């Protein structure tokens, strides 16, 4: 039996393992996927393990993202950009190989969305790790994006490491251009002038508050916004690619999607 696993600490909350298991279902791929505690100080030694052991591969999320992006023996661009990675996969040849699936899972969530239109402008919240991972691709995806961050030094390593990909740019959070926004994303975990949000037309948090609304959703509803959505899709969609690089088949995305909001709800 192939296995598959989360690693993250806290590791109790993850829903992987329930998006994962009908992943494979619906694909009739025989494996299994389960919940693993990263320790704080041995993680690098239980995942290792865990691959000498015989697992075909598996997601991080934190702490550890970073951390696992070390360990790795290849990566790719995306991985690469991010400098992090969330998804890991022993190769036949015993190497480790990583990859970080976040931003093409956001992208597709977007797309579902219809909200990915070409050359759209884009404000995105937060400049942590979250928006460092997604940044390449939406790029690619020819995404205009002003990058805004609650401090500004990290806002202009991002734009500079970005800035051969795509139209970004870095602004101070008290300075975010105002101008009509097609979309703007949340990316903290988290002060955007209310002013900007207003006039906005379409509202992503990368957060998702099983079962109830995320303070930025929230905040948007306050607001009379009411094109929002979490980043519920965006869970899915980055474990249907993490699970298309394990697999080599691709999982259809929107009917996961349903089922587990229908399950959800
Ligand atoms: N109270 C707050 N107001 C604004 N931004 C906040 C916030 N708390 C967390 N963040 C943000 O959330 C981002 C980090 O969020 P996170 O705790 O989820 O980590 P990561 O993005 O690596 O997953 C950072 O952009 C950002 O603030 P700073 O770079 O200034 O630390």
């Amino acid at each position: 039996m192939d296995l598959y696993a989360v690693w993250g600490n806290p590791i109790a909350q993850s829903k992987s393992p329930l998006i994962q298991n009908k992943l494979a279902a619906q694909t009739h791929q025989t494996m299994e996927y389960i919940a693993k505690l990263g320790d704080l100080d041995a993680f690098e030694q239980q995942l290792l393990a865990f691959f000498e052991e015989g697992a075909k591969g598996c997601n991080i999320t934190s702490p550890f993202k970073e951390r696992a992006y070390q360990l790795a023996d290849e990566y790719s661009q995306r991985a690469k950009l991010a400098e992090a990675c969330n998804t890991l996969k022993k190769l036949d040849d015993g190497k480790l190989y990583a990859d970080n699936t976040d931003g093409i899972g956001l992208v597709t969530d977007l797309q579902r969305l219809n909200w990915l239109r070409p050359n759209q402008h884009v404000l995105i919240l937060g400049a942590g790790g979250a928006t460092k991972g997604v940044l390449l691709p939406l790029l690619q995806a020819q995404q205009n994006i002003v990058l805004a961050n609650r401090t500004f030094s990290k806002t202009k390593e991002l734009a500079e490491r970005f800035q051969p990909y795509g139209n970004i740019q870095a602004v101070s959070m008290d300075s975010i251009p105002l101008q009509t926004y097609d979309l703007v994303i949340n990316a903290t975990s988290a002060s955007v002038d209310a002013e900007i949000l207003k006039l906005g037309s379409a509202f992503y948090d990368m957060q998702y508050a099983k079962g109830t609304d995320t303070p930025f959703i929230a905040l948007c509803k306050s607001l009379g916004l009411t094109n929002v959505s979490d980043g519920f899709g965006m869970l899915v969609a980055q474990a249907a690619h993490s699970f298309h690089l394990w697999r080599g088949v691709m999982p259809d995305f929107v009917s996961v999607y349903e089922q587990l909001k229908k399950a959800m709800l």
